[PDB]
């Protein structure tokens, strides 16, 4: 479908628009909130600053997608494809994302020197595979991450104060910087060093954590 | 018996002196090597700067004597009766100390604002009683002081790196600034200041202890 279709029918409002191909799209600045998107195919399309709070897109392919500084406000986006997609500065504030695919995504910029963080504050992330995802600066206070794969991700940074980090692997992951205070770590997967460069007042933790955490400050066992 | 008897029977060649009477004594500066004074009663005696290397003083008694900068290199002082003494600077390398009463004695001394730390490296302090000792700055490194009474004691600056803590004590021991590397806490009962106050690289511990340190930095559980 082209622009002036698609702006025509959401004038008159029409919101069912489920598993339609727009891949490759120009649209900044664009404004659909409500819209149900789910399953459509918007390959490498330009969405930049773009108003979308509300919208249904689960399972959509978003791959390579620019979002930069976009709205999605309580989104429906569980097991979407969003692998190698631009979203820095976007809003996502409690979306559903479970088994979302975040892939070497841009969720935190310092291309230039300066943090461009996407906020993700009370997101659902339940088993969301975010391997290799550049998220330097990002908000994610009180998510949660349920199961999550973090794989090389750069958490570099990022703000993960009381988030449900249960069962999340978290292998290979940069955490200079990371802020955890109040996060649920429990059965997460960690490298040592993350004890040293993360806060963790109040982090809740194995026993199996403890001992890394006191093994991370030199203690011999 | 007096200075002038005892200096000619020590000169003669005697050596055995145990259970002999010398209360309130002034020798400072005085070479006794090798001498038997088992079961001496020597209460605030001066002794300050004494060579009494080897010697046997078994279940001595030294109270509030003042030992300041004395020699007692591999000397059994086992079950011996020190309340109270000032050792301030003193050498005790090697020495059996084990059973041996020295609460509130003065083992490291900062009272003009410089460390006058007293030496225990590598002694047998097994079940010694220290209670409330001032132990500013003094080095006992390699020690054992398995199951050794500590409570409320003053290690300010002290070092204790490869010392055996097994067991140990230390409710209410002010430890600013102590270093623990490579010392055996497993067993030693403490409170969680030790944690964040001393250096613990290589210390070993309980997995007790190890949850302590990472509930003394701020891990809730």
């Amino acid at each position: 479908m082209n622009v002036g279709e698609i702006l025509r029918h959401y004038a008159a409002g029409k919101r069912n628009f489920q598993h339609i191909n727009l891949q490759e799209i120009e649209l900044t600045n664009a404004s659909l909130t409500g819209a149900d998107l789910s399953y459509a195919n918007l390959h490498h399309a330009n969405l930049s600053r773009a108003n979308l709070r509300s919208a249904d897109l689960r399972n959509a392919n978003l791959s390579h997608a620019n979002l930069s500084g976009a709205n999605l406000e309580e989104a429906n986006l569980e097991a979407a494809n969003l692998r190698g997609a631009d979203l820095a500065g976007a809003n996502l504030s409690g979306a559903d994302l479970q088994e979302a695919n975040l892939t070497q995504a841009m969720l935190g910029k310092d291309e230039d020197g300066v943090v461009y963080g996407a906020d993700l504050s009370d997101a659902n992330l339940e088993q969301a595979d975010l391997a290799g995802a550049q998220l330097v600066g990002a908000v994610l206070d009180g998510a949660n991450l349920h199961g999550a794969n973090l794989n090389n991700a750069n958490l570099d940074n990022a703000m993960l104060t009381r988030a449900n980090l249960e069962q999340a692997d978290l292998s290979g992951a940069r955490t200079t910087g990371a802020r955890l205070d109040d996060a649920d770590l429990r059965g997460a997967t960690v490298d040592p060093v993350l004890w040293r460069t993360a806060s963790l007042v109040g982090a809740r933790v194995d026993v199996d954590q403890a001992v890394a955490f006191a093994a991370a400050h030199g203690l011999c066992l």
